[PDB]
């Protein structure tokens, strides 16, 4: 399982393993391949954002994989 490299990386990667009932999820994990949909894509959106990182929605279903998504969010002003 491929560890996340850089910050961004590891925060999506704790928070995919949590919304998604996971025990660690690596860097290359599919949001949808791993069970998301539309609920948990929204739980992922708070949750990120709590960890420091600003995503929507639409990155999600655009970039589900962890270091895509990680490589458009913006650091939590």
């Amino acid at each position: 399982v491929r560890e996340p490299a850089t910050e961004a990386e590891a925060a999506l990667c704790a928070v995919y393993a949590e919304v998604l009932g996971l025990d660690k999820v690596g860097a290359d994990a599919d949001f949808f391949a791993l069970g998301g949909d539309s609920v948990l894509t929204l739980r992922l959106v708070h949750r990120a954002r709590s960890a420091g990182w600003e995503i929507s929605a639409r990155h999600v279903f655009r970039h589900p994989v962890v270091a895509d998504l990680a490589a458009v969010a913006q650091p939590v002003t």
